[PDB]
């Protein structure tokens, strides 16, 4: 018959791993640049676990040697802080910024993040 | 100053779009080929987080239309269950499969699937 053995936590050992790879730019498979032509890389598929909107991003916007060109309203100030929650479940920001992601999450339709932003008690 | 807000268990979130992904073959990137002619569609990323491995079969071995030839000595026998393990920290497996899943580990340097096969109490 067919046995089955785990290893527990396994969420927690594969984010490890995964946030090294990004850490280290390893097995990125698409460039986001910024108006400044600064350039984050990232997991297609981890931005995909959260949102669409990368996906429309790629269908809709210019790609310049390699790189998807950043629309005027979705630059590092939000998009930092958004791929690193999409990493971790974690998202560091600065009160003064509040708004403006709850605006970016609505606008990406990015359900998980604009729960944990309208999140109380 | 700078905020924190989380949503708690990330990783377990995060595995079940993982393995929606694998199941539908959404951002695979890696297509493993058998003698059979069958084949397997990963995410090279997933695979990385457990093993060298697969990297060092891309450096290696042929490449048929986009498909990388897997080893004779690593069909789906052992390839499928190995997979399955990495996507969710599971392993599923017939008795009269433990000795050669053990070797097949063994070869990979698959640390963490070691540890599981040699696990006790």
């Amino acid at each position: 018959e067919v046995k089955s053995v785990k290893v527990d936590n396994w969420g927690v050992f594969f984010l490890q791993k995964l946030q090294n790879f990004f850490n280290k730019t390893d097995y990125c498979d698409l460039t986001l640049q910024f108006r400044d032509n600064s350039q984050l890389k990232v997991h297609r598929l981890v931005l995909s676990a959260c949102t669409d909107y990368f996906n429309v991003l790629e269908q809709t916007c210019e790609i310049v040697d390699d790189a998807l060109i950043m629309p005027n309203e979705f630059q590092a100030d939000v998009v930092v802080p958004i791929v690193n929650f999409m990493y971790t479940g974690t998202l560091e920001f600065e009160l003064k910024m509040y708004g403006k992601l709850l605006r970016t999450a609505k606008e990406m339709n990015m359900t998980v993040l604009l729960k944990l932003l309208e999140a109380h008690r």
